[PDB]
């Protein structure tokens, strides 16, 4: 039901310190949950040290207009392009206002990355079970479309674009300041 997809690729080689830094847009994303039809916006800031991903996440509930923050830690693998995270959920100050449940997880592979663009897939688990999955699109202008190498990867996957989410549509309210000051 809530099964992870298959065929979903680490690329090879990635460089670690051009994707783990700065602040990425999700500019388009496909919940593979057809039914998952709230509309989001969302922005993250992941970095990475000594084989450990720190990020800073934040979501935007365009239907609600209620935004949140989380922080996930997790190894990266030896492949250097997926990693599984365990995460709190902070204030806009980056305080911890609830602690890590242990029995969630997600993770996460960058299976392409392209001049100011990626495309990365998220596995959401409980107990280490598959409870959902979401491919999103990045970049590091909300408002630009994918490079064509990221379509060429969401090809290989039988995935076409036209079936994602559109944020920059989308009446999205981002907290940049919390993804910018991310680690300073
Ligand atoms: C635009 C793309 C995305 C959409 C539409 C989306 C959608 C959602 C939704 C609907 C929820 C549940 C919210 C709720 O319980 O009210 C959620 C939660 C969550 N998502 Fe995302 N997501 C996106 C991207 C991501 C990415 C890229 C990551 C990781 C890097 C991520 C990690 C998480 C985490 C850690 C939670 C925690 C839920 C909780 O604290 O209960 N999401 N997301």
């Amino acid at each position: 039901p809530g099964e992870c997809s298959v065929n979903v690729i680490p690329k090879k080689n990635l460089d670690k310190a051009k994707f783990f830094s700065g602040t990425w847009y999700v500019t388009h994303y496909l919940d593979m949950d057809p039914q998952a039809t709230e509309k989001f916006c969302f922005s993250f800031a992941p970095r990475e040290s000594g084989g450990t991903v720190k990020e800073a996440l934040y979501h935007f509930n365009v239907d609600s207009k209620v935004s949140f923050y989380n922080t996930g830690t997790g190894p990266l693998e030896s492949n250097g392009a997926k990693y599984t995270a365990k995460f709190n959920t902070v204030d806009k100050k980056g305080k911890e206002i609830k602690p890590a449940d242990e029995k969630y997880s997600y993770t996460v592979t960058v299976i392409e990355a392209a001049k100011q663009s990626a495309l990365i897939h998220i596995c959401l688990q409980e107990d280490g079970k598959d409870i959902g999955d979401l491919y999103s699109v990045l970049n590091r202008n909300k408002n630009a479309l994918p490079n064509k190498k990221i379509k060429k990867a969401l090809n290989k996957v039988s995935l076409v674009l036209t079936k994602f989410v559109v944020t920059k549509d989308l009446d999205c309210k981002y907290d940049d300041k919390f993804l910018s000051s991310w680690q300073k």
